[PDB]
């Protein structure tokens, strides 16, 4: 289909676009034959990425390249993408499935996603000029691992006392380890857009590859960093299991995983309360996780302490 | 970057989009270590596809997923994409390279491309209501194989008396067989847009997967087909070499390969001459290759005859 910006109600739009992939999270989907929500990871990654620029997602396309797959696997992938597009509030405008046995072994596939969004010229983000020392960092809860760090995840599972089919560790639901690890990326595009539209968000960072350390600097003025404290948010228990199993340092955790924070907003102190109110009303979970500070550029205090499980508590 | 439709000069745009891939043409690039023009295949595929809807390409994004690659291979891929975008006249707005050793063996990569275009509401194609029996089919020359049929190509080379490093067969240039097979897809977006903008093109089909037989019906009214005659265009010699080596039937050739025709236009008889004049002035090559007829939906007369090399002619 062709997209009609006028019918969509834009007066003077700028267009944002981005491409993303699920990474080796797909290998776990393929190992466990659990493909229903991998389309949500793909769509969420693309729409959350353009949300960061201040854009409302308009439409999405995927390129689905694969070895020989079961009919039921091909269908489950594609249906989950359609489902995720409905959830995000964007149109599935096209796609391609390209079967290439010489490129991929039986049962393996890759996904590339593309999303296009739009906003008014004045609705654009970040507003770098507005960001100052003492500004507040708001963290939005992730659903878990989202779609990054899965090369490390798969290495840890491979040497662990648990298999993907094992019960998920203490405090990770009545599901298998595979189910837990496959928990789909949260879509923030529909719930957080009115919050961005308030005009009191100075910047938005979607937390993806490179974790908290790599993604936050991209939306800060050159001379500023951020001081974060991990005691101020809830760390999903999957991150504790992983740290313990792989004996992971703070740095490794902060560079690889979202650690519970799927997205960050920069807001002034004065505007903090109404932002938190706005987020809560749109059914997301959020905390003040730190502050913008003079100038490591991002510091994550108390990460291991905050996620380490007390061995005398059952 | 963000795209500014206003600055670009659109009054009332519709947006066209599409995703495409190079297919197993990439395997030949990887086998021969010849990656300089694979980016042109990718970009050409995406821009020629939106050209078909009547759109001017605005911008392009790629997702580049790979095993461990040489630094020089990664760079050559990416530079060829940048180069192709300049040629097509569209902006390279973004991209991602995702190295995943567990997904791809050393030296193997895949490409997904995404292009967005725009045109006026009245500049849209096809104009299905306008197409009638007796309308003319204009064929635009391909540069060769373009980017489809490469699973069959690689099978034929694998059993042939020629290797990719062998001299290219009689009448295929002073280059290797690999060089010939890698000849990049022609970009039609910059040269053929003014022709589409004339308002005398009823429809455009880019000839890709499924060849002449699959791609032309998509732009015809339900009750109409097309009668083509292969004696009316030049068939590049690569197609003769392939037919002979694989002992390929007319049907196999017409369903797999473009056979010399990279794109088709539907035009009225009255408007034929000025269209041919328009194409020639924009430095493309074209012929009247057939006509729209009542209702196999697409017929390709004289394909093997027209491409068979006379054995008594040296």
């Amino acid at each position: 289909g062709l997209f009609d910006l006028k019918a969509a109600g834009f007066k003077d739009p700028l267009l944002a676009s981005g491409t993303d992939g699920v990474g080796t999270k797909l290998k776990i989907a393929q190992l466990c034959n659990k493909h229903d929500t991998i389309g949500q990871d793909l769509v969420a990654m693309c729409v959350n990425d353009i949300l960061a620029q201040g854009a409302e997602p308009l439409f999405f396309l995927d390129y689905f390249s694969c070895g020989k797959l079961d009919l039921s696997v091909t269908e489950a992938v594609v249906a989950g993408i359609a489902k995720a597009c409905g959830k995000a509030g964007c149109a599935l405008l096209g796609g391609e499935t390209a079967e290439m046995p010489d490129m991929y072994p039986p049962g393996e596939y890759d996904l590339a996603g593309f999303a296009v969004g739009a906003m008014e010229r004045d609705q654009k983000l970040p507003h770098l000029e507005r960001i100052t020392e003492g500004d507040v960092v708001v963290g939005i809860a992730s659903s878990g691992l989202h779609s990054n760090g899965f090369s490390l995840v798969r290495k840890i599972v491979a040497k662990s006392s648990l298999q993907y089919s094992s019960p998920a560790p203490d405090g990770c639901g009545d599901q298998t380890l595979g189910d837990l690890l496959l928990t789909p990326t949260r879509i923030y595009s529909h719930s957080l857009l009115p919050v961005l539209r308030s005009g009191h968000v100075k910047a938005f960072a979607h937390i993806t590859g490179g974790g908290l350390l790599e993604n936050i600097p991209r939306v800060l003025p050159e001379k500023l960093g951020v001081d974060l404290d991990a005691q101020t948010w809830r760390i999903p228990r999957v991150f504790s299991w992983l740290q313990q199993e792989g004996h992971l340092s703070e740095e490794e955790m902060a560079r690889t995983f979202n650690c519970g924070v799927g997205a960050v907003l920069v807001v002034s102190k004065e505007q903090t309360e109404q932002i938190l109110r706005g987020i809560q009303q749109h059914k997301e979970e959020a905390w003040v996780i730190g502050s913008v500070v003079a100038r490591p550029r991002v510091k994550v205090k108390n990460l291991i302490e905050s996620m380490q499980i007390n061995g005398s508590v059952l």
